[PDB]
């Protein structure tokens, strides 16, 4: 019920009442979030003079209820669910060798906007310190940070490490502790550990005087952020059951009894990505496998008279003023092994692959590499290494069944995912991990937001090869989009 005050647009307020080593300031902030799209953007200004503290100190103080939840996820939405009438946040911010911020948010609506209203106290803070020295960059890189119910208190804890970037080359490290509680009596979703994944651009208005910051953030949750086991709850999986094969193949005159589940795939998100897929696989799936679409990022759109750059929907609601051209390229690369590979860069790649049972509908593809998807096609590397491992247990080990799970990891709104999460748990737990599988190749710098290479409110394009921590408005002052350099950690020069 909370959830459906989030299915369009929501405007937002931030007020911040401060005291830093007994100095008082104020902090506004208004702006908007999209949780369809885990989007939301807002402007801060310091209203009672200079902020004496970084901006980049308090983008975690200044609204985990815009997170988009994957729709098999969402019974874990305790943010939403405690709405209208919100949740307390309350964090301890410790900076490494330095002081420590001490926070309590209410956030809630006021009429129809979502408001979140905090009081924070720093202390023991060093004078010429990073912080109150104002030694870090104006940046931010993307975090990952692992949500835990609290059932003692019918709400959710965090536990989580930010790295601010300083000026001459260092870090300075923020250990975060959350606890957030239902300010209402009414029922909450307790949910099962998982994480929120955040990225975040800072920027500047060029008209505004006041000392500001501009805070673009974009939020997602997943199941799985990182290699290692295969941290998986298998009671979210469907389930095995009896069929035949015609039956469950849908086609030819098999009569054969199999056993099998039916995988899941994602509904397509708001930008139109594929999203992750997870069954559990059988040596009748396998067996039975042994006109393809197009996935986000395959081509781009571009104006017929402008040659500036459109989206699909314009290539839809007008083919006649819009160019589609394909993204992908042909080359030929030299391979770890000393071998040369001719052929495409990008594959319509599976999330659960062909021969594990996996379908060829737009929900199960990636823009993938071809290095992403087979790695040096060796059965050493990409998303080949764990599909062969899972075939080849199962053939050895014919009775045994294989919980399998594909998430690709995107970052704002790219089209390309950078990477896809495969985990394998096997029932006789001899396969039990993650592993994280790149979407990149060799030599080239790929466009992750609109798929292909990259070519020679925030600005369509800044300029960075394309690895440098600083970027450029302009080439004669001395690619990519300034949303992508900022999600990406880098800054603006100064």
């Amino acid at each position: 019920k909370g959830e459906e005050l989030f299915t369009g647009v929501v405007p937002i307020l931030v007020e911040l009442d401060g005291d830093v080593n007994g100095h008082k300031f104020s902090v506004s902030g208004e702006g908007e979030g999209d949780a369809t799209y885990g989007k939301l953007t807002l402007k801060f200004i310091c209203t009672t003079g200079k902020l004496p503290v970084p901006w980049p100190t308090l983008v975690t103080t200044f609204v985990q209820c815009f997170a988009r939840y994957p729709d098999h996820m969402k019974q874990h939405d305790f943010f939403k669910s405690a709405m209208p009438e919100g949740y307390v946040q309350e964090r301890t911010i410790f900076f490494k060798d330095d002081g420590n911020y001490k926070t309590r948010a209410e956030v809630k609506f006021e009429g129809d906007t979502l408001v979140n209203r905090i009081e924070l106290k720093g202390i023991d803070f060093k004078e010429d310190g990073n912080i109150l020295g104002h030694k870090l960059e104006y940046n931010y890189n993307s975090h990952n940070v692992y949500i835990m119910a609290d059932k003692q208190k019918n709400g959710i804890k965090v536990n989580f490490k930010i790295r601010h970037n300083i000026e001459d080359g260092s870090v300075q490290l923020a250990d975060h502790y959350q606890q957030n509680t239902p300010i209402g009596d009414g029922p909450v979703l307790l949910p099962d550990n998982h994480y929120l994944s955040t990225q975040s651009a800072l920027s500047k208005d060029p008209n505004e005087k006041r000392d500001h910051m501009v805070l673009l953030e974009f939020v997602t949750a997943a199941g799985i952020a990182a290699a290692g086991k295969a941290q998986l709850d298998i009671k979210n999986f469907p389930e095995l059951y009896r069929t035949t094969e015609r039956v469950y193949k849908k086609s030819g005159q098999s009569t054969k009894p199999v056993t099998v589940s039916n995988i899941h795939y994602s509904v397509l998100d708001g930008y139109g990505r594929s999203g992750e897929a997870y069954g559990i696989i059988t040596k009748d799936m396998i067996d039975m496998s042994a006109s393809k679409p197009e996935p986000s990022g395959w081509y781009s759109y571009f104006f017929k008279n402008t040659n500036q750059r459109a989206t699909e929907s314009d290539y839809k609601h007008s083919p006649k003023n819009v160019s589609k051209i394909s993204n992908n390229i042909k080359a030929s690369i030299l391979l770890s092994n000393g071998n040369v590979r001719n052929g495409y860069l990008f594959d319509r790649s599976g999330l659960i692959a062909d021969s594990l049972g996996g379908r060829p509908f737009r929900n199960n593809l990636i823009t993938g590499t071809r290095t992403q998807n087979v790695g040096n096609n060796d059965r050493k590397g990409g998303m080949q290494y764990i599909e062969n491992k899972v075939l080849d247990h199962i053939k050895r080990n014919p009775k045994v069944h294989v919980y399998y799970k594909a998430t690709p990891v995107y970052q704002g709104s790219e089209l390309l995912p950078r990477a896809v999460l495969v985990s394998a748990l096997s029932s006789d737990g001899f396969i039990d991990e993650t592993v994280r599988v790149f979407n990149n190749v060799a030599g080239f710098n790929i466009d992750y937001q609109n798929g292909g290479l990259l070519s020679s409110s925030l600005q369509d394009t800044v300029y960075v090869n394309g690895q440098s921590d600083v970027y450029w408005y302009n080439k004669d002052s001395m690619e990519m989009s300034e949303q992508v350099a900022l999600t990406r950690g880098k800054h603006h020069s100064t």
